[PDB]
């Protein structure tokens, strides 16, 4: 009941779009705090079933994870989170900001995402849908991991997860490696020109995406570590975070900006 707020304290202002979570609004809470607001169509979830799914958002707290702010847990149910001003990392990379981002910006964003996932890792959770569409961007290039597990992606999914349902933090590490290609191509679809069926067996036959143009080989090698066949050999998010945080001193101290990266 601590998270419950009055219905009149939310003002729904702008629809954000119909993605994997239906309609989500930008709005204001208590007239003072900009927030993201989501309501559920009455019927699709009982009030008891929702509060059992609201447990995840009420216990997990990290500066790189989209923060739950409040809840209206009786139908029609409302969920309130912090608001991320720039939308999804996917839209961010494809839009007008894309042309200005270079490797220093893209690596820092990746380090932030790795930091959120390192928190998920430390908590022994799994975020089975890590990809640029599920990262939200705010001011000052702040990136936060969103979790649409309540909403209930072959090209982003580790082979053992897509084929055998072996979803672990290690398959999340595989997805992060795909996410690094979205960052370095400024949001292009991975495995360009390959259909899902084509991606499945090609990857099982050992294929991996090549080094994106102007992406340093050292960053591509990091992607390849994320895409090792045996999940146990993939690096931890703790490792990924440190490698990305330290990247331009320890790993590319001679980096020079190019035309796109
Ligand atoms: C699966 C792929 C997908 O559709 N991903 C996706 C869906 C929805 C949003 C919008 N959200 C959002 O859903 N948030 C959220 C997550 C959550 O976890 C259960 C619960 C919620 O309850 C409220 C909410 C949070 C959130 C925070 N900020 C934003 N900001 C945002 C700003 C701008 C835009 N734009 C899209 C339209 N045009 C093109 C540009 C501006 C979108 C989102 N959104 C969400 C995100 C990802």
């Amino acid at each position: 009941d601590a998270w419950e707020i009055p219905r009149e304290s939310l003002r729904l202002e702008v629809k954000l779009g119909q993605g994997c979570f239906g309609e989500v609004w930008m709005g204001t809470w208590n007239g003072t705090t900009r927030v993201a607001i989501k309501t559920l169509k009455p019927g699709t979830m009982s009030p008891e079933a929702f509060l059992q799914e609201a447990q995840v958002m009420k216990k997990l707290r990290h500066e790189k994870l989209v923060q739950l702010y409040a809840v209206v847990s009786e139908e029609p149910i409302y969920i309130v989170t912090e608001y991320m001003s720039k939308g999804s990392l996917l839209d961010f990379l494809k839009g007008e900001m894309g042309k200005y981002l270079r490797l220093p910006q893209l690596v820092d964003m990746a380090a932030q995402i790795a930091s959120g996932m390192a928190y998920v890792e430390r908590m022994n959770y799994v975020h089975r849908d890590l990809r640029a569409a599920n990262i939200l961007v705010g001011e000052n290039l702040v990136c936060k991991v969103a979790d649409f597990g309540l909403a209930r992606p072959i090209k982003w999914t580790a082979p053992e997860a897509a084929l055998y349902g072996r979803f672990t933090i290690k398959s999340d590490v595989w997805s992060f490696g795909i996410l690094l290609t979205e960052l370095t191509t400024k949001g292009r679809v991975p495995y360009p020109g390959m259909v899902n069926r084509e991606v499945l067996d090609q990857v099982e036959r050992g294929y991996r995406m090549p080094c994106p143009p102007e992406c340093p080989e050292s960053l591509h090698d990091l992607m390849c570590q994320c895409w090792r066949k045996d999940p146990e050999e993939r690096p931890t998010f703790e490792y990924l975070q440190a490698f990305l945080e330290d990247y331009f001193t320890s790993t590319e101290p001679q980096y020079q900006p190019g035309e796109n990266l």
